[PDB]
RNA sequence: UUAUU
């Protein structure tokens, strides 16, 4: 179940090891978890009204990709390019929800993407897109 | 599998929805988290020199029941005796090692414990011991 | 494809 653990935790959380200089996924950074606020993700939620916290699709164009922050902060409806695009990547519109064009490993793993790839290795790998109500009401 | 999120997870942080009289799994409590603070329980940790965090054995005696406050917090190497034992019983050394004497259920699910019940129902749901360094050096001389 | 540009 690396799904459920993906699209909650992923680079939502700061690095321990990081922040007592042990982590050896900070170059090239490959860690779990955030080393520095520009590296954050928004854990992407469907609320109960059936929108989600933010847009899958549309950039947020306040959002300041050196420092993290956004003037309208985690609230904010759009999207932020993090480091490594991962709010979208992650997201619960399309985490997983196409394959992957690369290789995969024998641990089942991607080849060139690395242990994160968000694109799927694998019928058990792929899910199906979860779709804000709105992108429903235009799709019909 | 299950295994691994309750090991690291169970009632190890607070419920934000019982802090708002939101959470409906309090008396039966079978909520995930913690409701009160006599309830939190330290993940256990084997550190990379092969020792525990905390002994799965010794008790604390600073450890205050009533209030869960423990004046060395996370770093207090000894045991604390949280509401139903749980640092004891989600600890790495004793988690799901051993077969519980109650029946399961036709949901698969303890009768005395419910689903967050830390002793196997079945072989299938067990899982081997983790040993402090300690234990496993006094255990080779038997 | 949300890392095939
Ligand atoms: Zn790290
Ligand atoms: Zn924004
Ligand atoms: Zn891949
Ligand atoms: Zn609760
Ligand atoms: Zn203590
Ligand atoms: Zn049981």
């Amino acid at each position: 179940p690396q799904h459920y653990t993906y699209l909650k935790e992923f680079r939502t959380e700061q690095c321990p090891l990081f922040v007592q200089h042990k982590c050896t996924q900070h170059r090239p950074y490959t860690c779990f978890h955030w080393h520095f606020v520009n590296q954050r993700r928004r854990r992407s939620i469907r609320r109960r009204d059936g929108t989600f916290n933010y847009s899958p699709d549309v950039y947020c164009t306040k959002y300041d990709e050196a420092t993290g922050l956004c003037p309208e902060g985690d609230e904010c409806p759009f999207l932020h390019r993090t480091t490594g695009d991962t709010e979208r990547r992650y997201h619960l519109r399309y985490y997983k929800t196409g394959i992957c064009i690369h290789e995969t490993d024998s641990k089942g793993n991607c080849t060139k993407n690395g242990l994160h790839c968000a694109f799927a290795h694998g019928p058990h790998d792929l899910r199906s897109p979860v779709y804000d109500i709105r992108e429903l009401q235009a799709m019909e």
